[PDB]
């Protein structure tokens, strides 16, 4: 019993990190569609093993976590409301932030951002 | 009536670009310690101007927008809990999302990054 041909081995688990960057819910449906999921992290030692395999601390990787936010008027911080041309750009319609591994935390992002991603899947 | 010595001037704006990188609060106390404040972007064309005059596409630079979340309790998608170990690193305890730039979105991002800022002046 051993993880995949190209899979990183780590405690009871399978890693495999995505050959592109894209959206959180595309890495999600990418997960699925291999048998995984997003990594689920149980200690920062698991965070730490991952980032010093895969050498690249300051990117960042999504993570099966993720929150959505209602509806929300957008103002500045002087309580100027973003206009037309500014929320084009700003965030994402389904208004919602994902997890993402960086550095050795885990820090929330607009959900379109692109990122690679971590597949995980479970041996024991 | 020129903007300050290394500043950046663009139609009615000064712009100055932080040394350091830093969290979304040092960045507004930053802005406001210099008689400014965290830009306020106003259309799509000044987010290209600045992030073509500092050639760093990539990077991300904290905006003056900002949301707080009343306390959540997080779950993995899977449904089980984050545990002590990973709350511990997992955000920030405020609680907060704050806009950044990146290439020519804004995204929101746990304001316990460490961001470069973008601070403004009116000249007009």
């Amino acid at each position: 019993l051993e993880c995949p041909q190209d899979w990183l081995s780590h405690r009871d688990k399978c890693f495999h990190v995505s050959q592109v960057s894209n959206t959180w819910e595309e890495g999600l449906v990418d997960c699925d569609g291999k048998g995984a999921t997003l990594m689920l992290i149980q200690d920062q030692e698991e965070l730490r093993f991952l980032l010093d395999s895969i050498k690249e601390k300051y990117n960042s990787f999504w993570i099966g976590l993720r929150y959505t936010l209602p509806d929300m008027n957008w103002k500045w911080i002087n309580g100027s409301t973003l206009n037309s041309d500014v929320l084009k750009i700003t965030g994402d319609t389904e208004n919602d932030s994902c997890a993402a591994i960086s550095g050795d935390k885990v820090t929330f992002e607009s959900c379109n951002s692109d990122n690679r991603w971590i597949c995980q899947k479970e041996l024991y």
